[PDB]
DNA sequence: GACCACGGCGCC
DNA sequence: AAATGGCGCCGTGGTC
């Protein structure tokens, strides 16, 4: 392209280098545009932002990101990413992209540039016919990248004093913990070394091997193994709460705290909109779709996350949701009936699982009936059933019959989910996403089977995920418009962060907004807590 | 220092 | 571990 002087007209693609991946985190090292055969470079890259009316290009996302860190209001635009990751979600980098779709990822500003406006072009005339991922992108994905980048760089607080205290707690009872393990080995070694860890249980000490590793088949010692050999020799106990312990303070207590950015003194992750198979996000750097919450110390990290003072965390949850989707997506009269005479199918399969009455489950109980729920729908094996139950393999596999014949039309509508996946290649969500699943006609039936369940997974689960999408683009501007933040979402879940005396408004609309969103066979309800911290918003 | 595969495990 | 699905990050062991 002819080199032309900065700034480009309106409309042009850009391209940019970062120092690092972390748009919050990252030096603007060059900046450029594309368009009409011209390529522009700016020759100091911050102040030139200013001259942009919208971030137009590959990852336009990180460069919005960028540009409000720095206090600039620049929206992210067209993105062939989002293009390419909707015709076909193995498409999430901008390398194979580049490369499947008509160009080459560099390591420059302007062919970046120049690569988008192509990139761009190409993809979109690949849209053309396809009317329900057209929608997709102008309804849902587009504008939603504008308000992911907002979301990022607004961050989360972290109690991070907190945090540093409960290191200190946590060091000490880890140290109690491997001191008895050792004594238990009868010698000290690396117990975060599994390798060394499998030669202690199933070698030096008695202990039978119960299951091997997948790549390299050594003997395993995850915590399924452990549970089971709870009863075999007191170190393994042992080695479980050391387990849980070190997990939660290499992975949150000690990295969070150093994470906090210097300008908003919050914590920023990315929410990667071109991540997964099924058209979920993802967050990274740090992941913030993971934090504990199952366990008393897990529940102590999840307290570290609150609101600005003055403010009031809001955090909304739908309720079962991909249970309700499933309804809609298979017609289930049965199933359906189910939701609208208000009934908690996790409840219910908790009060079986631990034998008590309905009232009497308590959270814990309900959220071990939600794998249980989940897993058989999606093609748990009796036998994994009965043994995570720890009951006989006749119940389970009585349990699982049970669970689908009183919902018919679900079998009738995986059965007809595989066979249209298999005639097209594809599997869609309810507004038409699509996940390419070749392996349908695989030869090897474990490598066929694992794939049906990738395959009649992925309607369900999009589905839920583009309804949370389709309600955070509905709901931003009227947050925006009561001063209220978007800050995270985990799935089914969004986090708000309100003002004191706009929290309780605040959540009755959200509700309203999540529930309304888009009318299934079945309503939609979400759960919703106002707190000073994220735990204390979800109870 | 950075990458990697691996086993493992946190969440949804 | 096992015929649930979807993620990202940890330390280890290893290479470069
Ligand atoms: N906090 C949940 C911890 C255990 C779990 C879970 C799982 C959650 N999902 C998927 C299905 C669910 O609808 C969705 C939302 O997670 P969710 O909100 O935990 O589950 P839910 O909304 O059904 O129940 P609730 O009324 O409490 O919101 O994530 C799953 N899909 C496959 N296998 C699994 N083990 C799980
Ligand atoms: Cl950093
Ligand atoms: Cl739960
Ligand atoms: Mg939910
Ligand atoms: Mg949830
Ligand atoms: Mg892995």
């Amino acid at each position: 392209l002819e080199e032309a002087p900065w700034p480009p007209p309106e409309g042009a693609f850009v391209g940019f280098v970062l120092s690092r991946k972390e748009p919050m985190w990252a030096d603007l090292l060059a900046l450029a545009a594309a368009r009409g055969g011209r390529v522009h470079r700016a020759p100091e890259p911050y102040k030139a932002l200013r001259d942009l009316k919208e971030a137009r290009g590959l990852l336009a996302k990180d460069l919005s990101v960028l540009a409000l860190r720095e206090g600039l209001g620049l929206p992210p635009g067209d993105d062939p990413m989002l293009l390419a990751y909707l015709l076909d979600p193995s498409n999430t980098t901008p390398e194979g992209v580049a490369r499947r779709y008509g160009g080459e990822w560099t390591e420059e500003a302007g062919e970046r540039a120049a690569l988008s406006e192509r990139l761009f072009a190409n993809l979109w005339g690949r849209l053309e016919g396809e009317e329900r991922l057209l929608w997709l992108y102008r309804e849902v994905e587009r504008p939603l990248s504008a308000v992911l980048a907002h979301m990022e760089a607004t961050g989360v607080r972290l109690d991070v004093a907190y945090l540093r205290a409960l290191s200190l707690e946590v060091a000490e009872e880890i140290a109690r913990l491997e001191a008895e393990v050792f004594r238990l080995a009868g010698h000290p070694f690396n117990l975060n070394s599994r390798d060394q860890l499998e030669r202690v249980l199933f070698d030096e000490l008695g202990l039978p091997a119960i299951g091997k590793t997948e790549k390299t088949g050594k003997r395993s010692t995850s915590a399924a193994v452990l549970e089971a050999l709870r009863e075999a020799h007191p170190i393994v106990e042992k080695i479980l709460q050391y387990r849980e312990l070190t997990k939660l303070k290499s992975t949150y207590i000690d990295p969070l705290p150093d994470l906090i950015h210097p300008r908003t003194g919050r914590l920023h992750t990315r929410f990667n909109q071109t991540a997964t198979a099924t058209g979920r996000l993802s967050s990274s750097d740090p992941n913030l779709q993971n934090i504990p919450v199952r366990t008393p110390l897990g529940q102590r990290i999840r307290r570290a996350f609150i609101a600005e003072e003055g403010w009031l965390l809001v955090a909304l949850d739908y309720s079962q949701i991909e249970l309700r989707v499933l309804a809609h997506l298979s017609g289930d009269e049965n199933l359906i009936r189910v939701f609208q005479e208000g009934r908690d199918i996790h409840t219910e399969t908790a009060s079986w699982m631990f034998g008590v009455p309905r009232e009497a489950v308590d959270p814990l109980m309900r959220r071990a009936a939600k794998t249980i729920n989940f897993g058989v729908l999606y093609g748990m094996s009796a036998h994994r059933l009965s043994q995570e139950l720890a009951i006989p393999y006749e119940e389970a596999q009585a349990f699982i019959e049970r669970y689908f014949q009183s919902f018919p039309k679900v079998r009738a509508w995986i059965e007809k989910t595989l066979e249209e996946g298999r005639r097209r290649g594809y599997v869609e969500t309810l507004f038409g996403r699509r996940r390419y699943v070749p392996d349908l006609e695989a030869r090897v039936k474990s490598v066929r089977e694992a794939a049906e369940r990738m395959a009649f997974n992925m309607p369900v689960q999009g589905t839920a995920a583009d309804l949370m999408k389709l309600a955070m683009v509905k709901l931003f501007p009227r947050l925006e418009e009561m001063g209220a933040r978007m800050l995270l979402q985990v799935h089914d879940e969004l986090v708000l962060e309100a003002p004191k005396e706009r929290a309780e408004a605040v959540a009755r609309l959200a509700k309203e907004v999540m529930e309304g969103v888009y009318p299934l066979a079945v309503p939609l309800e979400v759960e919703v807590g106002i707190g000073e911290d994220w735990l204390s918003a979800k109870e």
